[PDB]
Formats: structure tokens, C-alpha cells, sequence
């Protein structure tokens, strides 16, 4: 019943792979809805061409700001922010997914990839999925990171939408 949506990737506009991502909806409902509705579009707005504007190797990958595209806007299907639903999931690995905030209750549309264990960040960021197949794909898209952030290559969300 958890639905599953997909990213394809692109570097520099070339193809790189496919990621999918488990939604815990059955544990945070009001975070995962937000994240499918931004990944099939169907509100008018959302992730489908944005890019991932902050990646550093052995930690995480950061997108979603699909209105500013470099970390300073984003808005959720609520509105331009809403709360922390809860923190019932912890940081427990690579592969889970994660809300960026400013503050409590600042959550918006960014959020991020983990590429470690993370867990100084439990309690303070919504965790509300986990990369179900190709976790490779991450893998790849962690090596045009850089110890700032920023990226050798546009990486970009060129498709997105929903799977089951």
C-alpha cells in the first residue's frame, strides 16, 4: 500500500539511471503525500526538470528546489511550509530519504539522500522513505560531488512520477 515513485536521472542531459523510493505513508502521511504529488506533477507544479543542487560524497544528496534550484526556495503542496509530522524514523543508513528544513517546521519541497548513517540528524529532519532500487544510480550521482557541495555536472531530474 506504500506507494513507490521514481526518479530518472540525467548528467549534463545525458541518461544516468532510474532510482525508485518507498513513501511511508502508512507512518508519516502528511510528509510522504507532499513528496508523491511534487514527483507525478499532478498539482500543476513539482520535481519533474529540477536539479540536485548539493551533493557531498560520503554524506547526502540534496535537491527539490524546483523554484530557485540552489537550496533558497521550493514550496510544499500545503503552502510554503508546513510542520514535522513526526520522528518516528531515525537515520539508520544509505538510502533513506529525508526532509531538508530551516528551522522547526520549516518543511518545504527540498529534501535529501542519505550516503551514510546520519543519525546526529534524528529528531530534527522528517525521515519518510528509502531508495527500493538503484541505490547504484545514488552511488554514481555521489561521484560529481564535492566536499562543498557543489557539483562537476548538472544532475537533473528528467522524469518522474509514480510506480505503484
Amino acid at each position: 500500500v506504500n506507494p513507490t515513485v521514481f526518479f530518472d536521472i540525467a548528467v549534463d542531459g545525458e541518461p544516468l539511471g532510474r532510482v525508485s523510493f518507498e513513501l511511508f505513508a502508512d507512518k508519516v502521511p502528511k510528509t510522504a503525500e507532499n513528496f508523491r504529488a511534487l514527483s507525478t506533477g499532478e498539482k500543476g507544479f513539482g520535481y519533474k526538470g529540477s536539479c540536485f543542487h548539493r551533493i557531498i560524497p560520503g554524506f547526502m544528496c540534496q535537491g527539490g528546489d524546483f523554484t530557485r534550484h540552489n537550496g533558497t526556495g521550493g514550496k510544499s503542496i500545503y503552502g510554503e511550509k508546513f510542520e514535522d509530522e513526526n520522528f518516528i524514523l531515525k537515520h539508520t543508513g544509505p538510502g533513506i530519504l529525508s526532509m531538508a528544513n530551516a528551522g522547526p517546521n520549516t518543511n518545504g519541497s527540498q529534501f535529501f539522500i542519505c550516503t551514510a548513517k546520519t543519525e546526529w540528524l534524528d529528531g530534527k529532519h522528517v525521515v519518510f522513505g528509502k531508495v527500493k532500487e538503484g541505490m547504484n544510480i545514488v552511488e554514481a550521482m555521489e561521484r560529481f560531488g564535492s566536499r562543498n557541495g557543489k557539483t562537476s555536472k548538472k544532475i537533473t531530474i528528467a522524469d518522474c512520477g509514480q510506480l505503484e
